[PDB]
């Protein structure tokens, strides 16, 4: 009917009038400020500086798990191969340890015959890019990711690969820089996101009758060593970033899922897609991690010697206090949405399949296998932990509720400080609409006395008028309310 409208309008704007009139009163009082402020530090030790319990950790973890988890699923069916430049060649096969292969823990590079590119063999170029992310990855991963406040843990990393075959020149010291192909060495300074890390290329030749080789031919092996690579949030979602997007971009051929023969990024560009959301979405995470730091909440408001908090002049902090407490809202928005992207009751199809039976698996045989480990069986399972990340991701979200309250407080009581003369405004402009909707329904004299104010010349804050609720007129128009129907 026509009066449910009447009363279910009018409660509804009773119920913002009183939840008003509650900010502006604790906005004017510094021991309830200080009491939020308190509990938004503690949020932010809690998403920065805790990790099965933070959805900012979870969420980070999860986005490099799933592009290590989508590499170790496709890697084996993935076609590589030519010679250096990303040219054609005739016999080069050229091998990388520690990779998801078909019943093997390297994947062979060894497709000659065919130019390199897109919907062709990956260059070994873009291989050994791939690679590299991939190696920083499991090594970080295998070690355990710090918290999102520690920003300067670093790892070693080392990897192996071999070249073998008439022609190939992936290994040649024009390639790899060392003084010697035979027995060499190079050291340089290379930069990881940013950071210099020192890296060095150890180059050596295995003759096909050398004791111990049990390949029948002559190998060139190189060994890249990085010391100090770091293994912050922000370096290892870039990590994941070169990982992606370089398969994305060299777009090879593969030969084996809902398609066996084509070209990866096509028949996998559902997974892709989410993927890289992921990493974007914990990037603009970990971003928002530096507006927490910047505005910290460990110093009481009010004044300290007397004086009377004024909401109008006293508020300097709020702005800081709004900034904080809205990034951290984002960082629970942003964790959300990467458990969205991938979590299997959220999707349908090949989709839902591939993350369902690979991504999330592990074929690893053993609680399983560590994290960053490849075995042999590791070939078409994610063995990335990234069906139970999923489960700790959602897990940490529900049990965040007392934080993301507290968070919400605080942007409700810092927007109010930052805006005070508006937002009281505002309460009297409710109070302005609540008196003609109450002068507008029938019989109701008995109703009116609902809402009033009152004149306050007086206040030291400002606060020259006071809002009040009658709560029996309240209740009965909460009751007519509900007995509609
Ligand atoms: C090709 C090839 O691998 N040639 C290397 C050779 O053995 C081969 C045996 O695998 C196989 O059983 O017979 C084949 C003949 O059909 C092969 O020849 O072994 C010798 C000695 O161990 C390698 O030569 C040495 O290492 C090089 C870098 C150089 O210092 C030589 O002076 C040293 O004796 C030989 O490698 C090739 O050597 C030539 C010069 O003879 C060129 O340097 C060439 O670049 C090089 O091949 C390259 O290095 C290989 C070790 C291997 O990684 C290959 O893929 C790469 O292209």
């Amino acid at each position: 009917q026509d009066l449910s409208d009447r009363y279910e309008s009018l409660n509804n704007l009773l119920n913002r009038y009183s939840t008003l009139n509650t900010l502006i009163k604790l906005s004017a009082d510094p021991s309830a400020i200080n009491a939020v402020r308190e509990n938004l530090g503690a949020s932010a030790k809690n998403l920065i500086g805790d990790k099965a319990n933070s959805p900012a950790y979870q969420a980070v973890l999860l986005a490099i798990n799933a592009a290590v988890g989508f590499w170790n699923v496709v890697g084996y069916v993935t076609q590589c191969g030519g010679n250096a430049n990303g040219q054609k060649s005739i016999s080069s096969k050229t091998i990388f340890n520690n990779e998801p292969g078909y019943r093997s823990t390297s994947i062979t590079c060894s497709l000659n015959g065919h130019s390199p590119g897109y919907y062709g063999p990956m260059s070994i170029e873009n291989f050994k890019k791939l690679n590299e992310a991939y190696q920083i990855l499991q090594t970080a991963l295998k070690r355990g990711l710090p918290a999102l406040k520690e920003n300067n843990g670093k790892v070693n990393v080392t990897y192996t690969y071999t070249c073998s075959g008439d022609g190939n020149n992936n290994c040649s010291s024009q390639v790899t820089g060392v003084n010697n192909q035979k027995d060499g060495t190079k050291t340089k300074i290379q930069t990881i996101d940013g950071k210099s890390v020192t890296t060095t290329i150890s180059s050596k030749v295995v003759d096909s009758r050398a004791d111990g080789n049990t390949t029948g031919v002559s190998y060139t092996e190189i060994t890249n060593k990085l010391e100090g690579v770091p293994d912050s949030a922000q370096a290892l979602l870039a990590q994941a970033s070169t990982l992606i997007n370089t398969i994305n971009n060299a777009c090879p051929y593969f030969h084996a899922f809902s398609t066996t023969t084509g070209k990866i990024c096509g028949a996998f560009s559902e997974e892709i897609s989410a993927i890289q959301k992921m990493i974007t979405d914990a990037q603009e995470l970990v971003n928002q991690t530096s507006v927490i730091n910047e505005h910290e909440q460990t110093t009481p408001v009010g004044n300290n010697n007397g004086k009377p908090f004024n909401p109008f002049t006293d508020a300097s902090f709020a702005q800081g206090m709004l900034a904080n407490a809205s990034a951290q809202a984002k960082m629970l928005n942003l964790a959300e949405q990467v458990g969205q992207a991938i979590n299997p009751e959220r999707l349908s199809g090949t989709f839902q399949n591939f993350v369902k039976g690979f991504l999330a698996t592990c074929n690893n045989p053993s609680q399983g296998s560590a994290p960053g480990t490849v075995t042999t069986q590791t070939f078409a399972s994610g063995c990335a932990y990234v069906g139970q990340t999923i489960t700790n991701l959602k897990n940490s979200i529900a049990h965040f509720g007392t934080q993301e309250q507290q968070i919400q407080q605080a942007e409700n009581i810092a927007d109010t400080l930052v805006n005070f003369k508006s937002r009281y405004s505002e309460l009297g402009n409710t109070y302005n609409s609540i008196t003609t909707a109450l002068s507008n329904i029938p019989n109701a004299q008995s109703l009116q006395n609902a809402v009033s104010k009152k004149n306050n010349p007086y206040s030291p804050q400002g606060i020259d008028t006071n809002y009040y609720l009658n709560q029996n007129s309240y209740n009965q128009i909460q009751t007519i309310n509900q007995e509609l129907k």
